């Protein structure tokens, strides 16, 4: 029942700025990850974000900490990646993705899978 868009991709230069937006319908888990991810012309899928419902904890991949950061309106069932001082290299189909949150002793993990994707948007960073 889950379903997830990507919107805000478009071609922006080098040194740009750009949002995308992640927008969730037919969750119903209270503890939940949502990942970014993207893929780039010749290379394998990567992971860019994670963040997760129960207190918004969040982490980001080596090559994008500090220029990117993922955050939510909760109201919009909405996860938002903000991305600055864009490189050609951060060109890719990103593709946001959602995963539950699972527990044993006192504690929540994240997942290393992921089970619902959407459709990906591309962000082309080139002059």
């Amino acid at each position: 029942q889950v379903q997830l868009v990507e919107s805000g991709g478009g071609l922006v230069q080098p040194g740009g700025s750009l949002r995308l937006s992640c927008a969730a319908s037919g969750i119903t888990l209270d503890y939940y990850a949502i990942g970014w991810f993207r893929q780039a012309p010749g290379k394998e899928r990567e992971g860019v974000s994670r963040i997760r419902s129960s207190d918004g904890s969040t982490n980001y991949a080596d090559s994008v900490k500090g220029r990117f950061t993922m955050s939510r309106d909760n109201a919009k069932n909405t996860v938002y990646l903000q991305m600055n001082s864009l490189k050609p290299e951060d060109t890719a189909v990103y593709y946001c993705a959602y995963g539950p949150l699972t527990k044993y002793g006192s504690s929540w993990y994240w997942p290393y899978e992921y089970d619902y994707w959407g459709q990906g948007t591309q962000v082309t960073v080139s002059s």
